[PDB]
This record gives C-alpha cells, sequence and structure tokens, in this order.
C-alpha cells in the first residue's frame, strides 16, 4: 500500500567524503536535502530500525587526511536531526549492515591494512555494541542483506583475494555457514534482498567495474543471473523500495554515476530513474 516512504541516500564519496544526506520520493521524481551528517562518510552502510535511519563506519577521505570511522549515528526524519551512537569496537570502512529483531549488524569493512572478519550487534534500547561470532572469511567491501532473520555477507575483499564466496549468519544460534558461491567475483556490489532472493548487482571482479546481477534463491540454492543493470558500477548504494530493486550511484572505472536505475522482477527489466542530484559512490541508503 503506497505510503509515501523515501528513498535516503547518506554520504557518499566525489573527489573528497560527502556529508549530503537526500531522500527520494520515486512517486514523483523529486529530491530533498535533508540536515548533512556531522562527520563526512563514505564507504559507509545505512538502515532503518524503528523508524531512524543509521549511518554506519565508512571513512573521512580528504585533502585533509584519510581516516576509517567506528561512527553509528542516527537521523529521526521525524525531527531532521542527527545524534551520535557508541561507537563499534572497532573502525569499519566498506562495512556491510543488516538488521535483524531490531539489532544493527556490523560486518567486515576495514582499518587501515586490517581486513576484518569481525562482526558485531547494536541494541538501540541499551545503545551498546556486543561483539558476535566473526565470519568464517574477511571481507571488505563486502555486501549484506536478511531474509527471515537470517543474515547473508556476500562477496568483498578479504585482504589478498576478491571473493565470489558468500555465507550465512545463524543469529539465535551465533554461528556463520559458508552457502553456494556466486558465479562471479566481486567486491563492492549492492546487496539487497527481495521476495526469496539475495540479489548481488555490479561490483568490481579485479579488473572491471560489472553490470551483471545474480540473485541467491534461499529455497533452491542457486545463484542464477537476471537482468544486467544497464550502466556497470562498484560502491553503488542498493535498496528496496515497494518491491522493486533500486541502486544508486558507484563508479564505473570511468567517473562517479548519479545515475539511479530500478529493478522489476515481474518483468526481470531495469528502468531508469530520475538522476542523483550529483555523482557519488559508496553511499549509505535505506528506506523509511
Amino acid at each position: 500500500p503506497k505510503v509515501g516512504r523515501l528513498i535516503y541516500t547518506a554520504g557518499g564519496y566525489f573527489r573528497q567524503s560527502l556529508s549530503y544526506l537526500e531522500a527520494y520520493n520515486p512517486s514523483d521524481g523529486t529530491w530533498l536535502r535533508l540536515a548533512d551528517l556531522q562527520v563526512p562518510r563514505s564507504g559507509l552502510a545505512g538502515c532503518v530500525v524503528g523508524g531512524l535511519l543509521y549511518a554506519v563506519g565508512g571513512r573521512n577521505n580528504s585533502p585533509d587526511g584519510n581516516t576509517d570511522s567506528s561512527a553509528l549515528d542516527c537521523y529521526n526524519p521525524m525531527t531532521n536531526q542527527w545524534s551520535p551512537c557508541a561507537p563499534m569496537s572497532v573502525p569499519r570502512n566498506r562495512i556491510g549492515v543488516g538488521v535483524i529483531d531490531g539489532h544493527i549488524y556490523a560486518v567486515g569493512g576495514s582499518h587501515g591494512c586490517i581486513h576484518h572478519n569481525s562482526v558485531e550487534r547494536y541494541e538501540p534500547e541499551r545503545d551498546e555494541w556486543h561483539l558476535v561470532a566473526p565470519m568464517l572469511t574477511r571481507r571488505i567491501g563486502v555486501g549484506v542483506a536478511v531474509l527471515n532473520r537470517l543474515l547473508y555477507a556476500v562477496g568483498g575483499f578479504d585482504g589478498t583475494n576478491r571473493l565470489n564466496s558468500a555465507e550465512c549468519y545463524y543469529p539465535e544460534r551465533n554461528e556463520w555457514r559458508m552457502i553456494t558461491a556466486m558465479n562471479t567475483i566481486r567486491s563492492g556490489a549492492g546487496v539487497c534482498v527481495l521476495h526469496n532472493c539475495i540479489y548481488a548487482a555490479g561490483g568490481y571482479d579485479g579488473q572491471d567495474q560489472l553490470n551483471s546481477v545474480e540473485r541467491y534463491d534461499v529455497e533452491t540454492e542457486t545463484w542464477t543471473f537476471v537482468a544486467p543493470m544497464k550502466h556497470r558500477r562498484s560502491a553503488l548504494g542498493i535498496t528496496v523500495h515497494q518491491g522493486r530493486i533500486y541502486v544508486l550511484g558507484g563508479y564505473d572505472g570511468h567517473t562517479f554515476l548519479d545515475s539511479v536505475e530500478c529493478y522489476d522482477p515481474d518483468t526481470d527489466t531495469w528502468s531508469e530513474v530520475t538522476r542523483m542530484t550529483s555523482g557519488r559512490s559508496g553511499v549509505g541508503v535505506a528506506v523509511t
């Protein structure tokens, strides 16, 4: 039932880490600029819990220095204000995040040369982070999405090898299992869930930025390709609004895209949507 939810994009990178927060309304194609991030952020992830948007991890890279972030910050769309939250145990650039049972999971990402396999869990009611079981693989530039209270970490770079592998976190048991590997090596893909499938869109295969898109069907256990995007991209934002996937921005090996494409699983087609207000990669994105 269409009730006016918006796609939020926070931070990003375009000649330095950005502070933009903007919200897009797919039903009229308009963009609204909102309160800036307090500290510039790129390579962060976004998510929504209890009507609030959270900006997790990332980095501030500019001529004033390159520093990874352990920060968590919370934006209330109803007040248009950002508030700091307790930081993570470690900085995590190119993090993946998923929400289960009202808790935020921060997965992998990097701090300097360290590629984390560690995973930690944020409880909003306590403003507290708790380390959980680490992944089986170190993963930066990892994609994460949640389906039926299971969390999937897909692809990335482990510090030596760029990855086609993926693994599944069972939060009640606090354990990780490898799942079927993807058809393609992808770091910096957009990973989301739609219906019974975990999608991995675009990314970097170690040579080229990708326009291919493949999905893992959790029932059949296979990765299968679907229609490719029009524009190749890694470090894209991805989210699901009213039953369709949207990808936002990213880097195509030449430019930082303002392109937004929208995928309809019913027809297996991507359509072009109104451009971002400016090209950028490495954004955090969520819907509320």
